[PDB]
């Protein structure tokens, strides 16, 4: 695969234009708030933020060289992870609020709060981190093709994932390279991103047991999805 | 404040070998074949004496007793089932197809549809041991990673904002990042390449995240037993018991 060739700079660029915009909620500023439903506005964003994640993942190198049944596995697995690192990188410059969208800007009170509370740590911990985009456009690519690989022509699938994470890891240690960090801190901070990539499968899990308390993407419209 | 921070690689893995709880056993003759209660009578039976020696472990984890016993509690609140799965995914890497839970209880894939939906979850376990043979992943790298399921699992849900919040935070990150340093001292010494060290450290930090998910799944069965705050601080304590 092509994407197995790529230096730590073509991955980088190919994962910064395959980036999504940051959508608006349908909230309209000239109606009262009382009009808007929050859980209303939130699924109409994840449903409209789904759409643009499948074509992200589309351009993810190695991605479409799985098979379309692998493909929406590791969606499935992987979306509200997905959903979730996005709200957290977005609200990074929002101490104690969490940006689901610029016209829907929350702090901790008008939150479900147990979850806000990890979404808040997390942008917390970016932001003592200072996160760069390069970084965080690899650790999404991470969640992507990690998230599923464990719950799987299937064995060379996840050869070919293992190697594409790999790039990945030398993608991250290359960013850091430049950035100027040692040896023994480009290691560090490499560890800490991909242990916060633990708390995001918690907090995925938390969300996906607090949504059934309280809209979740079938294999079959991913595979539909895909296929459009 | 403490001298966790400044052990050596070396020191630092004599440290966990060291600490490394004992194997238990199953209560003996079970009867079998078993229904869904005597199924999840013995595996909890098993799990709440693994508890008590995991206990002993985690205090004997540099950096661990440096906490607040709140703090202890938290972290093992978070972590206890995690320990036990990646203790559990360890002893069954020799046994392709099958769970170890002790040495006398040696389970395959049939014999955990007896508690639906619980085989869902002895297939990501055995997913897990057949990973781990496949890396080749050793005692050393695997005491490590017990550490930093420990350290890291209730890092994030610490949200306090007095200065000693602050100062155990960064306190367990600085130990993290000394485990970090061990196993990449570890493999340096095995004659790994830079790139291979950073790609080995990478693909044993992403499996922690499917330990998580396996954890979480388990925790989610289970509530379609749990060790108490109290019970928790009470073997931390470990306070002298008055007689029968
Ligand atoms: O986990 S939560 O359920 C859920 C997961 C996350 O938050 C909610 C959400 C969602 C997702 C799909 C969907 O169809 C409806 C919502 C997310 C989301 C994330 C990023 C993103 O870009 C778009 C959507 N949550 C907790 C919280 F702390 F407030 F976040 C909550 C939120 C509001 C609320 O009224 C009740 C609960
Ligand atoms: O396995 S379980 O999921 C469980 C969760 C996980 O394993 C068991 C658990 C535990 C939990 C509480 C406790 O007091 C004793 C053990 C952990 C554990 C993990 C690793 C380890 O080395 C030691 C202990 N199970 C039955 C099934 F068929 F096996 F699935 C079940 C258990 C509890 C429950 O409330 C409902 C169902």
């Amino acid at each position: 695969s092509l994407a197995l060739s790529l230096t730590a700079d073509q991955m980088v660029s190919a994962l910064l234009d395959a980036e999504p915009p940051i959508l608006y909620s349908e909230y309209d500023p000239t109606r009262p708030f009382s009009e808007a439903s929050m859980m209303g506005l939130l699924t109409n964003l994840a449903d409209r933020e789904l759409v643009h994640m499948i074509n992200w993942a589309k351009r993810v190198p190695g991605f479409v060289d799985l098979t379309s049944h692998d493909q929406v596995h590791l969606l499935e697995c992987a979306w509200l992870e997905i959903l979730m690192i996005g709200l957290v990188w977005r609200s990074m410059e929002h101490p104690g609020k969490l940006l689901f969208a610029p016209n829907l800007l929350l702090d901790r009170n008008q939150g479900m709060v147990e979850i806000f509370d990890m979404l808040l740590a997390t942008s917390s911990r970016f932001r003592m981190m200072n996160l760069q985009g390069e970084e965080f456009v690899c650790l999404k690519s991470i969640i992507l093709l990690n998230s599923g690989v464990y719950t799987f022509k299937s064995l060379e699938e996840k050869d070919h994932i293992h190697r594409v994470l790999d790039k990945i890891t030398d993608t991250l240690i290359h960013l850091m390279a430049k950035a100027g960090l040692t040896l023994q801190q480009q290691h560090q901070r490499l560890a800490q991103l991909l242990l916060i990539l633990s708390h995001i499968r918690h907090m995925s899990n938390k969300g996906m047991e607090h949504l059934y308390s309280m809209v979740v993407p079938s294999y079959d419209l991913l595979l539909e999805m895909l296929d459009a």
